[PDB]
């Protein structure tokens, strides 16, 4: 796991990114799924533009050498790609590029086989056409749950970079949906909305964090991930938000102790769309956009630059995320009062995979039901 340091500065840089643009938005982006693809593109670019791209990823390209990058996200497609995984990950990666390119075969090998992700050559003179096709391969992709993904291309576009996430995890202990019931979100400290509460008793791995002044849950998947939830006490949500490092994260999915809580969770149904020339730009991330781009990795004769990037991550939380009946358990719960832990207010929330550490996901929710 030597680009999972890495991985996991990314996911901060960009989520303390776009928690700064508005603090009023639910935030649910993949940095696996965004890293994955630059990653991958970058194998199309040379000298600045290619640099660029993967310091903008938290490698440190004096330190690391490249072959271990690629090598780690290869490792790590190959454990989100097992045949048989209980995980339910969908996600997909789009290459768009001109008809009238003569691409280099070198690329679109390494794009297909390298990085199981996909290339397709299309007609940009032909813009709302193009359009159809880039929202259709999305559609298509996701069995319908994100459509009209791109709204717009410029009359320009010759390269255009599609990356979409949907995840509806399975818990390991789900939620009763006997149980679920409607009650209060503070969406601030004398502000309440009504969202679906699930809620369970049991042994939870959860604890308090003096270093991030938050309550910390971790419930697993079935499959090979993990999530955290961090509830920061009254007043600190922008505390949590800058405490957060790697190391602490490590620290939080070692524990295994488990301890008797009343737990109430929101049911959950966010997306979250990134321009991404725009926030990785803030990354540093510019001249694969830009006229200057050294794509010649891509395209040998032509010039080329990236012209449009999208992401678009799909989350849904709720009690068992399956209609079939589970593996049955029994937990012994002690006599003594279980602390009532309610994520009723605003918090954060990383997905991890649990082979590699990797963060899967991550993201903040100020409102369940804002839309
Ligand atoms: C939490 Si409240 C009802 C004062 C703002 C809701 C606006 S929106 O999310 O529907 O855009």
């Amino acid at each position: 796991n030597k680009i999972t340091p890495n991985l996991a500065e990314f996911a901060f840089s960009l989520y303390r990114q776009l928690a700064h643009q508005s603090n009023s938005t639910n935030i649910f982006f993949s940095p696996v799924s965004i890293a994955t693809a630059f990653a991958m593109l970058s194998l199309g670019t040379k000298a600045d533009t290619h640099d660029e791209i993967l310091e903008g990823l938290n490698f440190n390209l004096t330190e690391i050498p490249e072959a271990q990058i690629h090598e780690g996200f290869q490792e790590l497609l190959r454990t989100l790609n097992q045949p048989d995984s209980q995980l339910q990950l969908t996600t997909g990666n789009g290459l768009f590029l001109s008809e009238g390119l003569k691409l280099v075969d070198k690329f679109l090998e390494d794009v297909k086989k390298l990085y199981h992700s996909e290339a397709f050559t299309v007609n940009f003179g032909d813009t709302e056409e193009a359009n159809k096709q880039i929202n259709d391969y999305v559609e298509k992709g996701t069995q319908g749950k994100i459509v009209d993904l791109v709204k717009e291309l410029d009359r320009d576009t010759v390269f255009a970079l599609v990356n979409y996430i949907f995840f509806k995890g399975k818990w390991e202990r789900p939620f009763e949906v006997k149980d679920t019931e409607e009650e209060d979100f503070h969406v601030d400290q004398v502000t309440t909305v009504k969202v679906p509460m699930m809620k369970r008793l049991g042994m939870f791995n959860i604890q308090h964090s003096k270093k991030l002044s938050s309550w910390v849950l971790l419930m697993k998947y079935l499959g090979n991930a993990t999530a955290i939830f961090f509830l920061p006490d009254e007043g600190k949500l922008q505390h949590l938000e800058n405490e957060l490092t790697h190391d602490i994260i490590t620290k939080f999915l070692e524990n295994e102790d488990r301890r008797s809580a009343s737990l109430h969770l929101p049911k959950l149904s966010i997306t979250g769309t990134y321009d991404l020339k725009s926030v990785l730009g803030q990354l540093g991330i510019t001249k694969v956009f830009s006229n200057g781009a050294d794509l010649s990795g891509v395209t040998e004769e032509a010039p080329l630059k990236l012209s449009k990037a999208v992401h678009k991550a799909v989350l849904t939380i709720d009690e068992k995320g399956t209609e079939a009946a589970g593996a049955m358990f029994l937990e012994a719960i002690p006599m003594s009062i279980p602390p009532e832990v309610k994520f009723n207010k605003p918090f954060v929330f990383l997905m991890i995979e649990q082979n590699t550490k990797s963060p899967l996901f991550m993201g903040k929710v100020v409102n369940p039901t804002q839309k």
